[PDB]
């Protein structure tokens, strides 16, 4: 069969050998999740943090969806044949962040976003080959020499240091520029790009023929992680004691519309990444009540 540009979406992790002092200020080493198109090998979207969790695939792929839409025959795959995936496959600490985030399930998530998962190298009744490219600077492998290996972080890194460690928001931006870097690349030696183009050009040449849909706001909030129901004052604010893994701060939100209508607790639909602005108020049974504001 014939193959679309977002029709199939691989997912791999990264344990980066660089020493990075975190925004807690723990000196960690960072787990970085992927997800990359298979058909042209463009990196479309990452989350990177303290561990291997549940979290960074769940958000990394609501980044790609946002950005890209919800292609019609949609296929996801996280090759867990040799118990790779693993540790990505465990939800962390339950009080990760501090305040306490619900159990839910992801995988229903992904089904619901019409997405069929699969956890072998293939697809099933499709000739599409294999996930993983057999070039290793093709896939995630290759970035080690945009990120890993970049000049700047030359004094962390490890290779296969509370002096040493670099700064969170250093290492975030070399990884950005890296994946940038690594897409944009031209002259790749793959059917689509003909020793030539970059995996940028042909994923936007291929882009414009793929039918995609746009995720609905409800869709992009569902992705987002549920915390534990929090009490909502006469005034209309709650709070979050953020922590763990994050800076610690106790952050205060705000919304009139929480005041002026019915509830006394809420649930927090919430990113971690902004958690400093807007997170989304639900009712106890799942109604949407509203956005708040980080005051």
């Amino acid at each position: 069969e014939h193959l679309d540009a977002m029709q199939w979406i691989n997912g791999d992790g990264y344990l980066h050998n660089v020493f990075v002092r975190w925004f807690n200020g723990d000196v960690i080493r960072p787990k970085t999740w992927f997800w990359q198109d298979v058909k042209t090998r463009k990196i479309l979207g990452w989350r990177c943090d303290v561990s291997e969790n549940i979290d960074s695939i769940r958000l990394s792929f609501m980044d790609v969806v946002t950005r890209y839409g919800i292609p019609e025959d949609f296929h996801i795959t996280i090759d867990n044949t040799r118990g790779a995936a693993n540790k990505w496959l465990t939800g962390g600490a339950p009080n990760r962040y501090r305040f306490k985030v619900k159990e839910d399930d992801p995988k229903g998530l992904f089904l619901l976003m019409g997405a069929k998962m699969h956890w072998t190298s293939v697809v099933a009744g499709k000739g599409w080959g294999q996930a993983k490219p057999v070039e290793r600077a093709f896939g995630v492998g290759g970035l080690e020499e945009y990120v890993d290996k970049h000049p700047a972080l030359a004094g962390a890194y490890t290779g296969p240091y509370g002096d040493r460690a670099v700064d969170a928001e250093l290492f975030l931006k070399t990884l950005a520029e890296g994946v940038a870097m690594f897409n944009a690349r031209t002259g790749r030696e793959t059917e689509m790009c003909g020793g030539k183009l970059s995996f940028d050009d042909v994923f936007e040449r291929e882009y414009a023929r793929t039918i995609v849909r746009k995720p609905t706001e409800e869709q992009k909030r569902m992705l987002l992680l549920p915390a534990e129901a929090v009490n909502v004052s006469r005034k209309g604010e709650f709070t979050l004691k953020v922590g763990g893994s994050l800076k610690g701060a106790k952050n205060v939100y705000y919304n009139m519309a929480l005041m002026n209508a019915g509830v006394k607790k809420v649930v927090v639909r919430f990113d971690p990444q902004q958690l400093h602005s807007t997170v989304y108020c639900y009712t106890l049974d799942g109604r949407f009540i509203c956005e708040a504001e980080c005051l």
